[PDB]
């Protein structure tokens, strides 16, 4: 089994600080990518990043309720109350760039897709639903997970990239659990898919030595019941297996 | 030299509507600072994982402390009192993993709950309330105190000669912190007592005949490990064992 590192978030739980990761991301690595998920703590520069990269066969940058701090893309200060995770930002943004340069497969989901865009020099809309023209991409409030993570808008694959290459249909439906989204696309990123309002919702890293894909939706959700989500996780898993085989 | 990849056991926690796997920052920083390793957190996924693949992927394992308690059915103990904190998903991960790791020669360090896991995994039992048995001190942390006091040294620890701790050179007595309501009752077969609290409670064990480093301690040596040499020595010994395994990669 390939060793797939999964990014942690930080959280104070009672008296103590913790590093946490969502069960559903870990189960998707097992059930969809065929990998062994181990959680990468959000320790930033305290860890030798190069040693961390040498030790994993791929990286999953997970979603999170928190938001990339806008200073990393020279954005406007966030509204009071906005959730941030500075320790995660300090870990993931340098890790993305280093992983892609070293040829470690990368899959970014939701916040992790936003991280990929910011890490390569792009910017975000902090409230897509207040921009105008764009849909409200947030999940419905006061609903169970099954409703929040159900398919809610279409997704239009752009030919000639990773998603077309794995054989996804030209249009398929995706879930949508995000209040932020891509504003300026980072240089060197290929657009892989667009929402029907034109929002960029998937990207790949041009010229990357290994699999390097980010998606704005949440394909870890019940991955075995969605052939499109599963196809993405299986392609990521194959790339990780390639690395593990060395 | 290859930094050893040290797996650190997670606990489960429901946060809102989502289940999470969690691990304490102070354990992870002790792996970096004290053992010289790269910590990755092992989810509490039980049988959903190929345990053999997990063992092949790590150079050592740290079984962490936790507020939760091993479920007493695993040592045929009486049902726990109402409200006792348990983590059945962690138990389903760690008890088989301990045995398999030591059988395969993967270095193991167990701290507090993780030391209790080691004793239970090999067939031993626990006292669910050490402070109520009658012959032990109260080994829990003091109630209305901040962490720096709760995790400070609070009782002595007496090394039993001839084992891992004496081999590390630790003194015959040293002070340790104490943040635990449970403790060893019956030692498991195949375990060597390494140290006793002054009341006689077994607070450290090693596995007889293990191919590789296999140590559990009931105190919490991750706490401020860098400035406590008696704690640091344990993490340094663990880290050296993990590095030996990494060198066979
Ligand atoms: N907080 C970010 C990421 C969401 C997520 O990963 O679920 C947003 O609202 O877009
Ligand atoms: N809950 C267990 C373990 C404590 C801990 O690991 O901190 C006890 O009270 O003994
Ligand atoms: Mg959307
Ligand atoms: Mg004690």
């Amino acid at each position: 089994l390939p060793l797939i590192g999964v990014t942690a978030c930080t959280k104070q739980i009672g008296l103590h600080p913790y590093h946490i990761a969502g069960d559903k991301y870990l189960r998707a690595v097992v059930n969809g990518a065929g990998g062994l998920p181990l959680i990468i703590p959000a320790l930033g520069e305290s860890i030798d990043q190069a040693a961390l990269l040498d030790s994993v066969d791929g990286l999953l940058f997970t979603g999170s309720p928190s938001n990339v701090e806008p200073r990393h893309y020279s954005g406007p200060a966030s509204e009071p109350g906005t959730l941030h995770d500075s320790d995660r930002d300090a870990t993931t943004l340098p890790l993305v760039r280093a992983a892609i340069d070293a040829g470690i497969p990368v899959l970014g989901i939701c916040r992790g897709f936003q991280e990929m865009n910011v890490a390569f020099g792009g910017s975000l809309h902090q409230k897509v639903h207040e921009v105008g023209t764009f849909m409200d991409h947030r999940e419905p409030a006061d609903q169970p997970l099954e409703v929040q993570y159900a398919p809610r808008h279409a997704m239009h694959v752009q030919p000639g990239g990773v998603l077309a290459g794995i054989g996804l249909p030209s249009e398929f439906q995706v879930n949508s659990i995000h209040g932020q989204g891509v504003d300026r696309l980072a240089p060197g990123l290929r657009v892989e898919a667009l929402a029907p309002d034109g929002l960029v919702e998937a990207i790949s890293v041009e010229g990357a030595k290994a699999f390097a894909l980010g998606v704005q939706w949440n394909p870890e959700w019940q991955v075995l019941t969605n052939p499109n989500y599963l196809a993405i996780f299986q392609a990521f898993g194959k790339a990780c297996s390639k690395r593990a085989g060395q």
